[PDB]
Order: structure tokens, then sequence, then C-alpha cells
DNA sequence: CGACGCCCTGTCGCTGAGAAGCGTTTGCGTCG
DNA sequence: CGACGCCCTGTCGCTGAGAAGCGTTTGCGTCG
């Protein structure tokens, strides 16, 4: 099985530090293969704070989106998503427009 | 100080023997003050397998529910709860309907 | 943010805290 | 609902599964 565990983070567990770590420009990202996380949209594994899909039926990391990708491709802000207890990722909503999802 | 330590139990540590020891009928429970565990709902201390709340902010035994109580009062199966890495107890979800939690 | 002056002389953050289980305890309804 | 007889001898439900991220990767139009 190649699927990573999907751990839902409660909104109360979101801290002001990781809010400040939401990426505001894709060129400022820091890459780390060990401590980083992959945005589903741009497919870059970086250390900036990314979204957490809170649908229990979700799986893997398809719910992780960086700052620039979420706003530019879906008009949503990562800060709002992290504080929405009912937030679902675009793949869970069937609206993902990444190069793979819109191809199929 | 009067509160029993709450230890979050990883899903990978759940054994088939524990799943088999889930109570299917409250009349079949085995009481033991030393080796048993208390269900928050029915407040009986018995040896059957009970749920483990995985909310870090949880405490004590409020997250421990027996098989009959979880399905009859919440429509959930202890086996599913033990294998759910995001499972929170009804008191953590604020939906507990035991005689104490609905009293206030 | 923090000294500054004003009158009504003042207050929040963090940590770790926040029971458990024995006793009197088990659904519904007609009935003696 | 399930045997029962019929001819065309038969099929669905759950479970757990359903990637992730490095490499070749970043919008538009102009114009040399
Ligand atoms: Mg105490
Ligand atoms: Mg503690
Ligand atoms: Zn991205
Ligand atoms: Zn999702
Ligand atoms: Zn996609
Ligand atoms: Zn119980
Ligand atoms: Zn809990
Ligand atoms: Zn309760």
């Amino acid at each position: 099985s190649m699927t990573l565990p999907h751990i839902i983070r409660p909104v109360e567990e979101v801290t002001e530090e990781e809010i400040r770590n939401i990426c505001s420009n894709s060129r400022e990202k820091i890459y780390n293969r060990s401590l980083g996380s992959t945005c589903h949209q741009c497919r870059q594994k970086t250390t900036d704070t990314k979204t957490n899909c809170r649908n229990p039926d979700c799986w893997g990391i398809r719910g992780q989106f960086c700052g620039p990708c979420l706003r530019n491709r879906y008009g949503e802000e990562v800060k709002d998503a992290l504080l929405d207890p009912n937030w679902h990722c675009p793949p869970c909503r069937g609206i993902c427009n990444c190069s793979f999802c819109r191809q199929r």
C-alpha cells in the first residue's frame, strides 16, 4: 500500500506559528524531502503550511494545498481552510483542476 | 490527581484478541474491579474491550465506551472506532447523551 | 509596543488542569 | 422470501483499496 495515513487536524490544534508559515509566494518556498509536505496542485514538497482536508472519507495527501495554489486555482485562503471544521479539499469536492485531475 | 492517565493508543497496536473481546450483549459482561475498564455511558467496570479516544485534549476515562453502548446510543461500532485514527469520543464531540452529560 | 496624560486606578497568558465506579443499574407496554 | 419448474445453467456484496514527489516544473504578450 502506497497511501500515506490521512490524519485530520482539529481547528483548535492550529497555531499562530503555522498560520504565519502559510506561503505567500511560490518562489519563497523551502524544499525539504524529510520535513516538507507536498501540495497536491503544484506537486512540490516544501515546508510551508498547507491545508488539511477534514473529510473522513478522504485519503492520502490529496487534501494538502499550498498558499499560492489554493488562492490562484480555487480562490480560497489556507488560513480560512485550516479554521473551517467542515472544509473539504477540491478533490473531495470533485472540482480539482490540477494537470492530472482535469485530464481524466 | 484523581484522574486516570489517558494514553492514546495507535491503531496499529490494536490486536485481534481485543476486537474479539468487544462485548456484543451487556448481559455477557465480566466484572473485575482490578482488571476491568469503565464505560463512560453505562458506568460499568468490565473486562470487555472499550474505545480509545484519540483526541490529545481528552482526559480520564470519558472516552471509554463499551460495545453495546456505542452502537445503541451512537450508531457506531467499537471495532470501527478502535481502527479510526481520528476517532473522538462523544464527550469530546459534545454529543454525549449519558445521564450526566445531558443533565447539565 | 510603550512611555505619556487622563479619570471611572484598572488585567490576560500559560501550564496543567478538567473522577471514577460501586450500587440502588438495563428497552417497550399491559397487569396483578 | 424462497422453493419450484423453466430454459437461455446463470452473480452481487464487503473489505480495503484508491501514491507521492522528484524532475524535465511557474502567468500573459512582445520581439529580436
Ligand atoms: Mg483532581
Ligand atoms: Mg495532562
Ligand atoms: Zn501548490
Ligand atoms: Zn479530501
Ligand atoms: Zn488534482
Ligand atoms: Zn457501556
Ligand atoms: Zn475524548
Ligand atoms: Zn457523558
